C-alpha cells in the first residue's frame, strides 16, 4: 500500500468534539455531526480561524479512556481565547503514515479507511492506539471523483520494523 511518512510538531486544534459509543453506528452519527456543523455555521466559522498549519479541516478520531470513541471536527488555530465557544486541544507531536483516499466523500474515505486499517495491522508495535488519527479535508469539491482526502495514522519506531531491513 502507498503512503508518505510525515512528521508534525505539537499543534493547537480548535473545533468541536462529540463522543459516541465505539460504533457500528458511529459512521451514522459522524455523518449527522458533519451535517450539523455545516448547518449551524460551525464549519464556516472554524475555517476563518484556520491558521494554516495544516491546510483543510480535520476529522479526528480520539480514543477515550472509558473505551468510548470521540470524533472532533477541527482546524489548526492559535487561541485558547476560543474556549468559550470551542473545544481546544493540543495534538501531540508525532510521525505519521499518510494515506490518500481519492473519490467522493464519504464513500472513498470509508473504503480507504478499511484498507488502511487492514494494512496497518501488520505494524502493531508501530501504530499508536491511544493517539488520535485523522481525516484531512483540503479545499476542493468533495463530490469530485478526483477529490483527495488524506488519512493520517500516527506511528512510533517505524524505522525498526523488519520490513524496512
Ligand atoms: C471539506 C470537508 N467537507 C465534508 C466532509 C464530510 O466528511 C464526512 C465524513 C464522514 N465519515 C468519516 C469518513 C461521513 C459519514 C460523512 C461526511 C460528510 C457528509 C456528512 C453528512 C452528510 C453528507 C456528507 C457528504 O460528504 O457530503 C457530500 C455532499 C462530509 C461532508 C462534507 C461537506
Amino acid at each position: 500500500m502507498e503512503y508518505q511518512l510525515q512528521q508534525l510538531a505539537s499543534l493547537t486544534l480548535v473545533g468541536i468534539k462529540e463522543t459516541y459509543e465505539n460504533g457500528r453506528q458511529a459512521q451514522q452519527h459522524i455523518a449527522g455531526f458533519w451535517q450539523r456543523c455545516y448547518q449551524e455555521g460551525v464549519i464556516a466559522d472554524l475555517q476563518l480561524k484556520n491558521n494554516g498549519d495544516l491546510a483543510g479541516i480535520l476529522g479526528l478520531c480520539i480514543p477515550e479512556l472509558d473505551g468510548k470513541m470521540s470524533y472532533m471536527i477541527a482546524v489548526t488555530g492559535d487561541n485558547s481565547a476560543d474556549i468559550a465557544k470551542y473545544d481546544v486541544i493540543t495534538l501531540a507531536s508525532s510521525k505519521y503514515m499518510v494515506f490518500e483516499a481519492q473519490g467522493a466523500v464519504p464513500k472513498a474515505v470509508q473504503q480507504k479507511m478499511e484498507e488502511v486499517h487492514h494494512y496497518i495491522h501488520q505494524y502493531q508495535a508501530n501504530t499508536v492506539k491511544s493517539a488520535p488519527f485523522f481525516e484531512l479535508y483540503q479545499d476542493g469539491d468533495t463530490t469530485s471523483e478526483k477529490y483527495i482526502t488524506e488519512i493520517w495514522m500516527p506511528v512510533k519506531g517505524l524505522e525498526h520494523h523488519h520490513h524496512h531491513h
